[PDB]
């Protein structure tokens, strides 16, 4: 197995998967890595069995017909994987945490939105379909592009946002256009 963590980069306590080499800190596993379970297999290995399992889910589909989905148990793993593939890009730590807002001639969002706020609501079943999840994610960078106007700073919310949409037409199988 890797000797750093997947999501972080970082050494520290790793648990180990039992069917690929990654490795994970507790918390940088979306969902937090289960207490018992040998073995025990991360989920890259859990997306991909579903993957394997049913091939023609790897067919092009419509954003509109993915974001209707409710959310059973392989749309609930998809959207923790996606989350957790923008936790991957280390400009994450910007969205992570709850932000504030004080900017001479900006005013803060009326929604404000961050990557741990999505983790919570997705630990606590809070999103019925696809739908919630991609709106509060798209939400954090609107509000982000907002907020910074012509600062240089606003690229860092094209950045990440490039990250998640890039991973959305990866895991949804979104159909490919020009
Ligand atoms: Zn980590
Ligand atoms: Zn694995
Ligand atoms: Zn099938």
């Amino acid at each position: 197995n890797s000797n750093i963590c997947e999501v972080c980069n970082k050494w520290g306590r790793l648990f180990c998967c039992d069917t690929c080499p990654r490795s994970f800190h507790e918390h940088c596993h979306i969902p937090s890595v289960e207490a018992n379970k040998n073995p025990w297999s991360c989920i890259f290995c859990r997306i991909k069995t579903i993957q394997e399992r049913c091939p023609e889910s790897q067919s092009g589909h419509q954003e509109s017909e993915v974001l209707m989905r409710q959310m059973l148990p392989e749309e609930q793993l998809k959207c923790e994987f996606l989350l957790l593939k923008v936790y991957c890009d280390s400009k994450s730590c910007f969205f992570a945490s709850e932000p504030y807002y004080n900017r001479e001639g900006s005013q803060g969002p009326q929604k404000p939105m961050w990557l741990n706020k999505v983790k919570t609501s997705l630990n606590e079943q809070m999103y019925t379909r696809v739908e919630g999840f991609v709106q509060d994610m798209r939400l954090i960078f609107h509000n982000h592009k907002e907020f910074y106007r012509e600062d240089k700073f606003t690229r860092l919310g094209i950045q990440v946002q490039d990250i998640f949409e890039k991973n959305f037409r990866n895991i949804f199988a979104i159909q490919e256009t020009s």
